[PDB]
């Protein structure tokens, strides 16, 4: 799993449970081809996107659901979602984690690069 | 000035200057339409960047560019820039504060939006 | 204005306004004495705490009271209050601005120092 | 383990290793007596501070030593520490993580509490 997603509610102090992910590369075209998709566990959690084999050199971008996440739960929040773009495995294979937390307003995120 | 961008920087404890901004707004192909642009000030300020007859209600992409920003500085960053994605809706008078804070692995973004 | 706090509310994408913030000092015996102390305005800012010849290098604890401030607005709260410490140098001429993002479970504070 | 303590390093983009964490109970008095303590794993994470029958309903202070982390990585950061004081187990026990994300000039914390 050399791609983790996780994700956290600000307003509950709970796991953000639910959320549709969805992971794009860029193409050789420049445009951003779907890559990975997945959805946060009961831990706020998505493991699995990915393998070592197909998760290459490139740029990527993932994308986190957070209005879709909000409006289920009655909130009318400001961004449509959270985009954590970056380029991977530039060096050679690494493992990603990209923590996100949640607010209506507001999000943060940020990476764990492990070798 | 219904629309401002403030970025800071968690690493020096100062604004972030001379950090390059790109807006766009989504098109009915949903394309990214260029919509406007410039660079923070010595405060990490961006202020002028449209005004109120050409800010109608739709959806909005915020590229900040922290990559080149980081680059700058010496410092290496994760991110190729930071997004914020955003629909701007017209309920009464709002003007919108997009606010971010850069970290080298991590960045946090708020709106504040007041009348 | 050596020391200048701002606080914006993450949940409602708005400067928090009429919290209650305390500035301590920190004394020779360790203990805490009260330095300075007021209510964020309805921009979410608190100026006039204190003055350059009062603002001495030292140890100061800016306390703002994020639970009684989430209480008044009916959502509830995890934390007794957001705290800052750090400690002042004289390193030529220098205003420090205390940032908070409240959240009901989470609070993210940047200090900037400039000239 | 009822509480747990998880930081991150927003600068190299990795957990922050070793850090040391202090735990305080408010006393009787009001004095905030010594609780628990520990340092930070190769994961960021610190468990086994306490036992659900040592940790009962109180106002507890977590500090989080980052002056001595950033210093140790030969860096002069902003804060003498992070500090996160809550109200724990006042409608019955949980179970909480305490997470923070460091910067020199910066810290973002948030809480995830679970039954
Ligand atoms: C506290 C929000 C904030 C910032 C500065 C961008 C911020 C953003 C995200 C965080 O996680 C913490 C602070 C800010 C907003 C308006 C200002 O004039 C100055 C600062
Ligand atoms: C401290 C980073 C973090 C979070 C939670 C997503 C975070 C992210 C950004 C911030 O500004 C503050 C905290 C986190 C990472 C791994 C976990 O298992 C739990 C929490």
């Amino acid at each position: 799993c050399p791609l983790m997603v996780k994700v956290l509610d600000a307003v509950r102090g709970s796991p953000a449970i639910n959320v549709a992910v969805h992971v794009f590369r860029k193409a050789a075209d420049d445009t951003w081809e779907p890559f990975a998709s997945g959805k946060t566990s009961e831990s706020g959690e998505l493991h699995g996107l990915t393998t070592e084999e197909e998760f290459v050199e490139g740029i990527y971008k993932v994308e986190i659901d957070t209005k879709s996440y909000w409006k289920a739960l009655g909130i009318s929040p400001f961004h449509e979602h959270a985009e954590v773009v970056f380029t991977a495995n530039d060096s050679g294979p690494r493992r990603y984690t990209i923590a996100a937390l949640l607010s209506p307003y507001s999000y943060s995120t940020t990476a764990v690069v492990t070798n």
